[PDB]
Parts: C-alpha cells; sequence; structure tokens
C-alpha cells in the first residue's frame, strides 16, 4: 500500500523529489529541501535515480532462448541466421515457445522491463509462434504490456501466401504491421511490399514496425518509402524503421537530402547495437565497418531514435541477459557518443524515446499517469551507465513487482574494506 | 588457514576438481568423482569456475580518475587526449597521484585482478608520477604485482631530453621500457626511437611494451620494426606491442607478409577494445572502422593477444569499474569472436595470454604455483562472459583478499520468484 517515493533524483533536474502516489497513479510530484524520513507506506529511492520503466522496443521472443537448434549460425550473418531459423522454425511447438518466451520475459521483468515490443515471425502457414505469443500477452499482462509485430520475416512478396498470412495475423490480433523490403527478391518487391503494409496499418488501425534496410549494401534505400509513405498519410508517430543499419553505408549527400524527410515524416528508428555490431561488417574484410544506424545524427536533428536488444541467445546473437543498459552501454561505445552529457542523457535511448517509439500514452513521471516507476542505486545516467547498476525496484500501478538487493564485494586489506566502485 | 578449494570447475576439463593448499602453494590438484562435502578449510566453489587471477596487461594508473581535469576531450581522439594530459600533468603531486592510483587499483583487487602492467607518463622532467607510482607498487604488493612501463608519452626523440629521462625511469626502477614511434614527428624518429628502446631494455634487462600504431593510417608500420628487433635480439618473450590499431586498416597481402615475421618473433600484442572503439574510427565520417588490431587473425595464427582496460575515467575514456570481463565483452563483440567455443576461450584473453605478455613465472592452476585463484559463480568462460558474473572470491598466497555476496533479485509474481538469469 505505498503512498510515496521519497528522495529521488530525476533527470534533468536538480535535488530531491517526493513522488505522491493514489489509487495505482502519481498524485503529485513535489520538490524536496532535504533528505526525508523513511516510514510505513514510504518506498525510500535513498537519493537514487528514479525514472520511468526500461523499455524493450525490439525483441524476438518466438526465437529466444533456441541458439544452436538444430544448429549454429557459424557466419554470424544475418541471412545465415534466418536460414538456421528456419530450420527451429519447423520444429516448433506451442508450449515450446510460451516456455521461452516467459523465460526471458522473467528476465525483462527483473530488468525493470515494464514495455515489451516482440516481433513474431508470420511466414508459417500454421503461425504457431504467433497463437503462442497472443496467450502469453495476456499471461504477462500484469508486470509487462507486450505489443507483438506480425513479422513477416521470409518476405510478404517472396513467401507463398504470404501477404494473406501477414493480413491474417493481424485478424487474430497482432499490434503490429511488419515488413522486410531488403529480404525480397528485389527491389520492386520491396516497395510494393511497403505499399501493402501501409494499406494493412491503415485497414486495421495498427501501428507498423519495418525490418528496414538491415544490410550493408549502400543502395538499400527502402528507408525513403517507408518515411515518404507515412508523411503522405499523415501518420509518422505510428511508424518504426528498425535497424536501417545500410544508412552506415550511404554518401554523406544522399543521406543530408534524405534527413530533411526522416524528420519531416515524424517516423521512429530502433538501432540494436549489441546484435547490429555482430551481424553488420561481415563481407568486409579490414577495415571493417561497424554497421549501427547515424544514431549520433539523428540525436542532433532531433529525429526520435532508440535501442532495442533485438535477441537474446538465439541465432543472430549468442548472448544477453536482456538488459536494457548493457544494451545502451554498447551503443554509446559504437557510435561514439561518449561525451560526459551524451553518456548521461543515454537512458533516454532505452525510456522515453522508446516509449514513443511504441506510441505510448501512459508513460513517465507525471501527475495523472499510472504508477509505473522504477529506482536505480546510481546518482544520474552516467553513473547508473559506468557502474551497470541493477534495479533496485521496480513499481507499477502503485506495487513493488521486482527487487534487487545488490551484490556486496569487499577487499581485505589492513582491514576490510567495501568496494563500490564510486568515486 | 585454507587447506583445499573443492567443488572446482576447470576451463577446457571435464568434471570437478579439489585443489589442495600448502604453505601458502598448491600442493596437488585431483579430480572428483561426485561433489565434496564442505569442512573447516576448505573453501567451496560450488561448482564454479576456478581460474589463475584475471590480470590488466595495460592501464595508465598516473591518469585515472582525472577525467574532465582541467578539460574534456572534446574530439574523442588519441591526440587530443594527449593534450588534455599535458594539461592535467602539469598538475601533478605526489599524494594526488597515489590517492588516484590506489583507488582504482582497489577496483581491481575488488575485480579478482592480482597483477598489473602501469604505463606512467615519463615526458616530465619532475618524474612526479613516476616516483609516487613506485612507492604504491610496494604499497599494494600484497594484493596486486605490480609492473611499471616507462611511458614517454610526448615521444623520445620529439620531447626535450626524452631518451634521458626514459633511462633515468629505469634507473630508478621502471620494470619494462616504453615508446610510442607514431607520434615521433617522423618515421626516421620512429624508427629510431625503436633501436633506442631496444637498447636500453638490453642494457637493463628490462621489457618492452611500446604503443604501436595506435593511429588509423595505414602507413604506420611501426610493428615490424618491433617483431624485427625482437627476433633479432632473441628476446620475443619480453617484449610487447600494445594497440596496432593500424593494422586494422593495412591491406591483406602486407598482413599476410607481416604475419610470418609476428610468428617467428614471438612477441605478444595488447588490444584495448573499451578505448580503441572509442578513440579509433573518429576521422572516418561513413562508413565508420572499428579500428582494434587483427585479434581473430592473431589466434588463428597462434600469436599471443590479450586484452587491457586502457584508462579509468581520464581523457581517453570516461567510464569504466576495471572489470576485465567488461574489457573481453566489448572486445568479442567487435572482433566478432561470437562463436560459442569463440566466446567460451575468451577468458584466456583476460588471464593465459596477459600473463605470457607480462612474462610471468608464477602463474596458473598448477602444482608448485602459488596458490594464487579467483573463483566465479559460473558453470564455464561463455556462461561467466554472458552473465558478466563478479568474482565470488579472490585467493591469494592461499588467503582470500576479496569476495562478493552477490546480488539477490526476486520478481513477484502470482508467488516470488528468484531470477539468476541461467538457462
Ligand atoms: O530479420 C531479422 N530477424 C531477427 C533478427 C534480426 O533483427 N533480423
Ligand atoms: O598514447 C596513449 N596514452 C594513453 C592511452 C592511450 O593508450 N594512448
Ligand atoms: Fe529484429
Ligand atoms: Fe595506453
Amino acid at each position: 500500500a505505498l503512498q510515496t517515493i521519497i528522495n529521488a533524483r530525476l533527470p534533468g533536474e536538480e535535488g530531491l523529489w517526493q513522488i505522491h502516489l493514489q489509487d495505482g497513479k502519481i498524485s503529485a510530484i513535489d520538490a524536496q529541501s532535504g533528505v526525508m524520513p523513511i516510514t510505513e507506506n514510504s518506498l525510500d529511492a535513498e537519493q537514487g535515480l528514479v525514472i520511468p520503466p526500461f523499455v524493450e522496443p525490439h525483441i524476438h521472443l518466438d526465437t529466444t532462448q533456441t541458439a544452436g537448434q538444430p544448429n549454429w549460425n557459424q557466419s554470424g550473418t544475418l541471412f545465415e541466421g534466418i536460414e538456421r531459423w528456419a530450420e527451429r522454425k519447423a520444429l516448433l511447438t506451442h508450449d515450446d515457445v510460451k516456455q521461452r518466451a516467459w523465460q526471458t520475459l522473467k528476465w525483462q521483468i527483473a530488468n525493470g522491463i515494464q514495455h515489451v515490443r516482440t516481433h513474431v515471425d508470420v511466414s508459417d502457414a500454421t503461425l504457431t509462434a504467433l497463437k503462442a505469443m497472443l496467450e502469453v500477452k495476456q499471461e504477462v499482462a500484469p508486470w509487462i504490456d507486450l505489443q507483438i509485430v506480425a513479422f513477416p520475416q521470409e518476405g510478404i512478396l517472396s513467401y507463398p501466401n504470404g501477404e494473406a498470412l501477414l493480413e491474417e495475423a493481424l485478424r487474430l490480433g497482432a499490434d503490429v504491421v511488419g515488413a522486410i523490403p531488403h529480404f525480397e527478391f528485389t527491389r520492386e518487391y520491396g516497395v510494393e511490399s511497403l505499399h501493402k503494409t501501409f494499406a494493412l496499418a491503415q485497414k486495421y488501425d495498427r501501428l507498423i514496425d519495418v525490418h528496414c534496410d538491415e544490410i550493408d549494401d549502400e543502395q538499400s534505400r527502402f528507408v525513403e518509402t517507408v518515411a515518404a509513405l507515412a508523411h503522405h498519410e499523415g501518420m509518422g508517430a505510428r511508424v518504426t524503421a528498425s535497424h536501417t543499419t545500410a544508412m552506415h553505408s550511404y554518401n554523406g549527400a544522399y543521406t543530408s537530402r534524405l534527413f530533411r524527410l526522416l524528420k519531416m515524416s515524424g517516423i521512429n528508428f530502433v538501432a540494436n547495437p549489441l546484435v547490429n555490431i555482430h551481424l553488420q561488417g561481415r563481407f568486409d574484410t579490414y577495415p571493417k565497418r561497424r554497421g549501427i544506424t547515424r544514431v549520433k545524427e539523428m540525436l542532433e536533428s532531433g529525429i526520435n531514435v532508440c535501442f532495442g536488444h533485438d535477441d537474446v541467445f538465439d541465432p543472430w546473437y549468442p548472448l544477453g541477459t536482456a538488459n536494457m543498459l548493457q544494451v545502451l552501454h554498447m551503443g554509446l561505445h559504437v557510435c561514439q557518443l561518449m561525451g560526459y552529457g551524451q553518456i548521461n542523457d543515454g537512458l533516454n535511448l532505452i525510456t522515453h524515446h522508446s516509449a514513443r517509439t511504441l506510441n505510448l500514452q501512459d508513460y513517465g513521471i507525471a501527475a495523472g499517469n499510472s504508477a509505473n516507476l522504477i529506482i536505480l542505486p546510481a546518482e544520474n545516467g552516467f553513473d547508473a551507465l559506468r557502474r551497470q547498476v541493477p534495479v533496485r525496484y521496480s513499481v507499477r500501478g502503485g506495487k513493488v513487482i521486482a527487487s534487487t538487493q545488490p551484490a556486496q564485494t569487499t577487499v581485505y586489506l589492513e582491514q576490510p574494506e567495501a568496494i563500490d566502485y564510486k568515486r
């Protein structure tokens, strides 16, 4: 029966703050002039940072926890990954998908993630994973708001009954329409697939999230069609272009021309640093390109960009604990957003920007919003990132749904000394 | 008064093992056929992984904890970094250096690091940091064996009295001779500086560790002189080429020719992933090169290569907690050593390979060696890396010098559930 969050630090704000809770919502936020005493019904943030929940804007829960089954992706490429997944997709069962999705979802709850957008492969006449994921969505609702993207992994026009299956997925309840233009047989199929994707999103009033130009091909420019169609339909807010790794390889003049449209369109962008650094640059010898989209430039231009984990122990990525601060750490390094302020502001890439990408309507520490927030045992975004701190408490609807008792390290010198890695 | 380490897993070995300790050394190692019972004087590894101590083969303890003083490195380049450091170097004091070096050394002890090689800038007539570091070396000896590299940061031939100061540093006790050929005014000064570096190492019987070709210049090939001189003097084991980031930009034909010499010479290589990904590629627009040396190819050719953290919160790197598993994580991603076996074998890059780089004579879990070892709460190298586990216990001379009580995470679902991120 929590009534208040006290001694809280807030990004971009000076001092400590008190967050009053009432009926599962935030009733008011007031600044404090000093440290407040703890008491019953008060959750002490202990001068730690309080922020809305971490968000996972791009993950594949249907493939999670399947790395090496039946075989391993030896080349470390997107293309072999799809082929290795195809082998596993043929062996899927309802319970298998639910068990694995839930295992990763629990790690996400433990990591303060209360909003997740999972893509689900719908290039499968049986739609096995989709049916399973729709049940998981209902089951996990008390802890995570899960969005499902109908993702035509093998193409819309390049796979038998691809468009029909994509629409069937929407009729069954998928929240977002997906696409993968660079994987279609031809550039023309790629462009046409986007017109079909947008028509379905308008027909069913759904969001859009395209696996867009995930390839080191300077000629892969499907992103301009995604942005142009969004601008034409006046629906930028509901549209997302995931990856756009090809943008890392575009010449600067085209990119500058393109950026005007990206900003005017208002669409969202997702970069997946852990997976992008691994799968991109695989066709170069030396030097080897990084392959992440132009994150730094998007931020400088006011274009909404955010980070996703993409994969957790599957054909496209053998690692992960579904930790967003870890995803952010990799992104800041590869994108060279290493200035103090850029690092400190990094939290935006895994909180607010991701919420906008998911078109969330109830997100942020503000009066009237649901009492969904997490507490990090750190002074600010920089500190949280540097020390890769766990989530001390995760609060949803005004109730604690996860907590982590921090590790305790001691070094035995002339006398025992506690080490917290702070300066 | 520990007498045994029980229930230990060892890299590359099947089953559990018992490590008997006697007089501060490992007396014997025996395989177990099942789980052994705990008892007084027995340290239970609890089926966790036991390995010799982590090693930090390349760090700058004289500059650590000084990021932003007096100003920040705004460009994120090696060159501005040196210039920003120059401003701080002018404000150094004995106690200042000792305090900061010790702060980072404590984090290293907490992180199971018992061997550290620190470079110390000796392009300073007062040799302030060097005098301070020599005292720190004596002070920290019970927990860490610290090697000091006399590092002529501003060049040997390109800085006033550079060679004289370098030799003075050796006469005062520095363990390793350093150099920085790519920073010298001319290619000729670069080559000549290496002849002088080798002559000093032979005159004083010291090791060598060159900041070698840390620049995105395909024409920076000082590494061939380092390797050739080592081969000529028959001293490969005592020589290290740090960085060699220029190798990331060499054409393949020259690299192939060069590799024959690298292998024949027997010299060591250090890659610094966290810093290299940040400082390299800064002169590219898009695409942007990764800039780490050819780690994967060195491993395939049997060339000894290892990883260092390089910097901890200073002019060249604003982050860090001096954690080697974190350094390894970045290196595996950027170097694309992402196959299951490559990741699992990754521990070698921060243990055995680094010990060879430091020319250590008492290292490894073997009968007769000092009882210096650490325990990771993980099943193998892959698991330790994936979950970024802390060091449960660090043992030196048969005594516990550091321990970490792991964090405890719980998610409150229909019932409370402990989350350990394992599969
Ligand atoms: O096409 C893809 N499928 C799964 C992961 C990666 O994001 N790309
Ligand atoms: O020349 C250098 N000084 C400090 C760090 C970096 O390793 N390079
Ligand atoms: Fe994806
Ligand atoms: Fe260095």
